[PDB]
């Protein structure tokens, strides 16, 4: 199964930077969503979920085809809550109808991370919408009530290694869990709309207690008011994971670099880029533009 990247006709960096800006501007302006956390976290979660369906074995799923727009994937119970990010983007798509769904869902994720003060994520255009019959079946996204062995094995299907998995989960510590969405409730940290390495620090320094939530699911709770999923907490139970958690807790910059590499890889999995494709774009932030 091959998916060759095809740049939207005649567009270049400036076209995409325009789309970035529009996304960043609306992020700034629609600030009250989810008790003033804003739409940043739900957007990087959308980018991860549309990419996280990939299967390295037959090159199905992945961000290329933008199949999240089809009802099968849109109604995947694992995607509960993501409709709010879709609806955020919808007006922008209307304004820039030439961009493909896959490119818009993934750039939404790049934009959010950069605007939340995370690292720069190089990004490549060229994703092409594929038909409804190419929509992956529900069930390729990971469960939260499992252990380290599960996490390691799961991510192998996405060609991610231990260091990649740990950088990816740490993910700036953004947004929160919502009981009506996932059966889990609460945030990972105090800065839920600033990209930081706090997840690792919190993991290692908080006093966690294993409790049952109102959805009758177990989660790890801290006196600070934070929570960890069993899959999150398993990162300090596994000896390989734990050393990497400790390294990112002690080195912000290393974490930033490592995440940037892994997120881009995640967003590009399954995509073939022709030798003559343009180099990756690095978008400037509103801040760097004085906007
Ligand atoms: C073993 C892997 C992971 C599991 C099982 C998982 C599970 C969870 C679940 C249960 C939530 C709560 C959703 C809600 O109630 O609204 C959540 C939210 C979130 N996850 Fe993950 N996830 C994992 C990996 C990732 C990774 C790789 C990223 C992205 C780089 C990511 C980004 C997010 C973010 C930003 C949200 C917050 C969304 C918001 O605030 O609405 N997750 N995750």
């Amino acid at each position: 199964l091959v998916h060759v990247a095809s740049v939207e006709k005649g567009r270049s960096y400036e076209d995409f930077q325009k789309v970035y800006n529009a996304i960043a501007l609306k992020l700034r302006e629609d600030d009250e969503y989810d008790n003033y956390i804003g739409y940043g976290p739900v957007l990087v979660r959308l980018a991860w979920h549309i990419s996280g369906t990939w299967d390295k074995h037959d090159n199905t799923g992945g961000s290329y085809g933008g199949t999240y727009r089809f009802k099968k994937e849109f109604n995947d119970p694992s995607n509960a809550g993501l409709q709010n990010g879709f609806k955020f983007l919808e007006p922008i798509h209307k304004e820039f109808p030439w961009i493909s769904s896959g490119d818009l869902f993934s750039l939404g994720g790049v934009t959010a991370v950069q605007e939340m003060q995370g690292p720069k994520i190089p990004w490549r255009c060229g994703r092409v919408d594929t038909p409804e019959d190419t929509t992956p079946d529900n069930g390729r996204l990971p469960d939260a009530d499992k252990d380290a062995g599960y996490v390691r094995t799961f991510f192998q299907r996405l060609n991610m290694n231990d260091r990649e998995v740990v950088a990816l989960m740490g993910a700036g510590a953004l947004g929160k869990t919502h009981l009506k969405n996932s059966g889990y409730e609460g945030p990972w940290g105090a800065a839920n709309n600033v990209f930081t390495n706090e997840f690792y620090l919190n993991l290692l320094n908080e006093d966690w207690k294993l409790e049952k939530n109102d959805a009758n699911n177990e989660q790890w709770d801290s006196k600070s008011g934070y929570m960890m999923l069993p899959t999150d907490y398993s990162l300090i139970q596994d000896p390989k994971y734990l050393s990497i958690v400790k390294e990112y807790a002690n080195d912000q910059d290393k974490f930033f670099k490592d995440f940037s590499k892994a997120f881009e890889k995640l967003l590009e999995n399954g995509i073939t880029f022709p030798k003559d494709a343009p180099s990756p774009f690095i978008f400037k932030t509103l801040e760097e533009q004085g906007l």
